[PDB]
């Protein structure tokens, strides 16, 4: 197109644009899910469908941009969507109860249909654990999804993400020798995780926002974002895979 | 057990995963900077050879990802080879002579080879005058290509980079009254304008480094980092987006 050019050549210097894989939940039912992510102000690339066996919807080529993600940071990367590929899941979301959040699990059919898809995709595009994550991830203080209730260490066991191994984590407490790291340690470790973090050594909403999130992916029993000893034991046990 | 996939439907909230171009030069000939992008670990999508007319070669696709940014920053988005278009240039960069340092100026020829190409991948992108950016802007005071004899002028008369109108620099001095704003001043319109500057009041080398670069691009006849008039007048008087 246009002046002079030559395609003879070809660079063995090359990669995949996409470095990242964001994971989600819809808010909402497989029809409303599909009109939003085609035609509202919001795309996937994937949607994993409620039925059995879950049906996976290509909406967005991995080739283009999808707009999953909006303002974002892992691993010191901002901005997600143009380097990443976005996977939303049909699945209701949260309800809040006076003693808390409860959330809808994700139907059996549709980790299966997910985790297949992960390889394919990851294989592909040479897209390591540490960058399969989530959305609550990549933005701890806007977004949740898609929750406590997501079985990562299912995506664990196919290798996908990463996971401290067996009596890692009781050697880690072991370590610690039951005395508790103060915020500042907690915000290194955090950062040093691909979380965006304030390092102030003050615990504000920034700071109990990003716990909260590592929380909720590796001890989801408790995520208000309070330091806890079991949580450093997880900052230390779980892998930069 | 597993997924099958649906491409029935597709969604128009997509775009390109390009949002940004940089300039660069190869500060080598034409026959090393092949051999150098094609087989020395670092890539471009185009190179612009320095022959008449300038041939220039596809050498990576604007799908997958050349490595020519390194550690970046523009608008905020960071690690920009994933989301940008390298375009190296033959062009011995500078030499460092008895007389102080040489720049070599760029061929006409290749000029004129550089624009089609520019609009072409910017139509095709989507991407706006204020993202097609120099390795200089990305990366201040750790690089400097283009350098000072890059004519954006002419790309900004092909409406390609950001330029002031005719009466804009004028109007905008007359403004100033004669009084040169703070450092302050000088990195927040820095920062304004998508590079990576302190907000210290300092003016250590790091912000002068960023000031520096802007005045390469449109004051090339001093870019010492120093805050002058005309500079400010510029921070001004150039669009922003
Ligand atoms: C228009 O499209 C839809 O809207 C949004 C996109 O614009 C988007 O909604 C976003 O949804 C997320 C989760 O669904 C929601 O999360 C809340 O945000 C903060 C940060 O997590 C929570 O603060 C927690 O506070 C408590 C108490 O201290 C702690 O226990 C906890 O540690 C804190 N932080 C954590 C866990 O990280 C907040 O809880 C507060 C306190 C509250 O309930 O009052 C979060 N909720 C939960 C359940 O924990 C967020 O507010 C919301 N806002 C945005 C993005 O700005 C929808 O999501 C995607 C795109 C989707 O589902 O497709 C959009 N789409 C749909 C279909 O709804
Ligand atoms: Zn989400
Ligand atoms: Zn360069």
């Amino acid at each position: 197109s246009g002046p002079r050019l030559n395609t003879d050549y070809t660079s063995a210097n090359q990669d995949s644009r996409v470095q990242f894989i964001v994971l989600h939940y819809t808010s909402t039912d497989l029809p409303h899910s599909l009109g939003i992510l085609t035609h509202g102000g919001v795309s996937a690339h994937y949607l994993i469908g409620d039925d059995e066996p879950a049906t996976v919807y290509r909406l967005v080529d991995e080739n283009r941009r999808a707009w999953h993600a909006g303002v974002s940071e892992w691993q010191g990367r901002t901005w997600l969507n143009a380097t990443s590929i976005g996977i939303e899941i049909v699945n209701q979301g949260y309800r809040d109860t006076p003693q808390g959040r409860v959330w809808y699990p994700f139907s059996e059919a549709q980790i299966q249909a997910l985790i297949p898809l992960l390889k394919d995709i990851a294989k592909r595009h040479g897209i390591t654990p540490d960058r399969i994550i989530g959305h609550s991830d990549i933005a701890p203080g806007r977004k949740v999804d898609p929750g406590p209730l997501f079985p990562w260490k299912r995506l664990a066991d196919a290798g996908l993400v990463p996971w401290p191994k067996p009596g890692e984590l009781a050697r880690r407490l072991a370590e610690l020798n039951g005395q508790l790291p103060d915020v500042r340690w907690f915000q290194q470790q955090l950062a040093r995780h691909g979380y965006l973090v304030p390092q102030t050594g003050e615990l504000e909403k920034d700071t109990r926002d990003v716990i909260g999130a590592f929380q909720m992916k590796y001890r989801p029993a408790r995520f208000d974002g309070e330091p806890d000893l079991e949580t450093a034991a997880l900052l230390l046990a779980v892998p930069t895979s």
